[PDB]
């Protein structure tokens, strides 16, 4: 979910790492157990 993005110092914008987090959700799901 963005919202107007602005190139920020350095750190990829949080939008990007929110679709890694979403893919560990999934994964958990596929391992039949949470990885914390």
């Amino acid at each position: 979910a963005p919202l107007e993005p602005e190139y920020p110092g350095d750190n990829a914008t949080p939008e990007q790492m929110a679709q890694y987090a979403a893919e560990l959700r999934r994964y958990i799901n596929m391992l039949t157990r949470p990885r914390y």
